């Protein structure tokens, strides 16, 4: 990693992951780093040999034996000059780690939140808040899914008063296995979206994925629960064994008298603990919406509503989530990251806000099912409608798209790849004269529409 580690002793190993050590060969020194990596096993660390899809790190344990690297965690004893922690199977080998190392750490307070979108931007927030009051953990960029949690767990130290653990569901059962090695005090759901579709088959597959963190919450925890969701009810029945503390208009932390800015947004925060006015620097009515459910996560674990409002007005944005780029005289929304329909429809609603000729660019969607190219379709059937200038589909399903805006046809322009959108674009710069545009890039991860946003930022 980067951050200064608390050191492992093969003793701990041992009894965290049950294993053996092959040949009884014992390390005499301490286990300062447990990494996944073979690049980077230096003498001191202890390399976890994960075997993947595409991959088997069994296969690079002589790398990190010419490295320096001393100790290792199997699944079976290979012929190299290294001791060998023997397990079932490192996968859950590492969860075990992860979990072993939350228990020794009673000191702490814990927050699991999860939801289609927003769960980053969510932790950024609470993390903003709590880091303010005492030394916190919070999730480092994807490390999200039933790997990366535990990974995120092994950075654990003893000055951690509070840590925050977004927890993706990346399939089901996910959430309930790093859910369950997390050990939350505090656990809700953001939302139910469109996300991940196709694996779950519905939004009601989605529904019963995402419930799964309410099991495991600690006795004397608190639910956290979206009042204004189309599963809340469900989402009640799968919280009723716990005290529910709710966001959303009739919960008990809502919004009033929102105004929405450019980049920001201003609104009346109302909450059990009082009410109090806040400068959001966040764009957006989706991320004021986010910004309540931080703060009920907040008062869950009885932050004061000041602390919560200094810690709000003061959080920073992801890479890749609604980032502000200015390139005079035009503007650059950088929404890059991912994307899925709801996050789409959002981000088109950000862009209303800006000035000058507004322009969309967005790319294909992925994790969708069967319902992709409908998808498509009715996001082309609703941009259209909206006052946007221009409207860019770059991608396998943009033809899609293009049907979708029917009456308002003219103002999508349909792209099968970014290199024949990027002259559009640069023609369109011109063909409006001076006069300031507003480009908003968004796609799925594998589309990369960085890259043209980027292309187009140069030329
Ligand atoms: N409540 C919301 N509704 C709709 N869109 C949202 C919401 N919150 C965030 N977004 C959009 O989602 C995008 C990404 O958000 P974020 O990065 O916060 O999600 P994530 O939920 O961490 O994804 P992952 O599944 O990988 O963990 C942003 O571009 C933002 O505009
Ligand atoms: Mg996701
Ligand atoms: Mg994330």
């Amino acid at each position: 990693s980067t951050v200064p580690l608390e050191p492992w002793t093969a003793q701990q190993l041992q009894q965290a992951t049950q294993g053996y050590w092959h040949k009884d060969q014992i390390p005499q020194t301490e286990i300062k780093r447990i990494l996944t990596d073979s690049r980077h096993a230096e003498s001191g660390d202890a390399f976890l040999a994960l075997k993947g899809e595409r991959f088997d790190a069994h296969n690079f344990v002589a790398q990190v034996v010419a490295n320096g690297c001393q100790v290792a965690i199997v699944e079976r004893p290979i012929d190299a000059e290294i001791a060998q922690l023997v397990v079932a199977d490192t996968r859950l080998a590492l969860g075990q780690l992860g979990a072993y190392r939350r228990e020794q750490n009673a000191q702490l307070k814990v927050i699991a939140l999860t939801g289609s979108s927003g769960k980053t931007t969510t932790k950024e927030m609470l993390g903003s808040i709590l880091s303010r009051l005492a030394p916190t953990l919070i999730t480092r960029g994807n490390l999200n899914n039933d790997l990366g949690v535990p990974m995120m767990l092994l950075e654990l130290r003893k000055e951690h008063q509070y840590a925050v653990m977004e927890l993706g569901a990346n399939h089901q059962g996910e959430i309930d296995y790093t859910s369950k090695i997390v050990q939350p005090h505090v656990a809700g759901i953001l939302n139910i979206g469109t996300a991940h579709l196709g694996e779950f088959g519905g939004r009601d597959g989605i529904c019963r994925a995402k419930s799964e963190i309410y099991r495991h919450i600690l006795p004397q925890g608190v639910a956290i629960v979206p009042q204004q969701d189309d599963f809340t009810a469900e989402i009640r029945e799968a919280a009723k064994s716990h005290q529910i503390m709710s966001f959303g208009e009739g919960g008990d932390v809502f919004a009033t008298e929102i105004e929405l800015l450019p980049q920001s947004a201003n609104f009346q925060l109302h909450t059990p603990q009082g009410s109090s006015f806040v400068r959001l620097p966040f764009a957006g009515e989706h991320n004021v919406q986010n910004a309540t459910a931080a703060v009920a996560f907040a008062l869950a674990l009885g932050v004061s509503l000041e602390d919560i409002v200094k810690g709000l007005e003061q959080a920073q944005g992801a890479k890749g989530r609604l980032n502000f780029i200015q390139k005079a005289p035009h503007l650059f929304i950088d929404d890059t990251y991912n994307a899925n329909p709801t996050s789409m429809r959002a981000a088109a609603q950000v862009l209303l806000q800006q000035n000058g000729i507004k322009v969309m660019v967005m790319g294909d969607i992925g994790e969708l099912g069967d319902s992709s190219w409908q998808e498509h379709h009715d996001l082309g059937r609703d941009l259209a409608e909206l006052p946007l200038d221009h409207i860019v589909a770059v991608g396998q399903f943009a033809s899609a798209a293009l049907e979708g805006a029917g009456l308002h046809s003219t103002k999508l322009k349909a792209f099968q790849t970014q290199a024949e959108a990027l002259p559009f674009l640069i023609n369109l710069i011109q063909t409006h004269q001076p006069q300031s545009m507003s480009f908003l890039f968004k796609g799925s991860r594998f589309t990369h529409m960085e890259t043209l946003m980027a292309d187009l930022m140069e030329k």
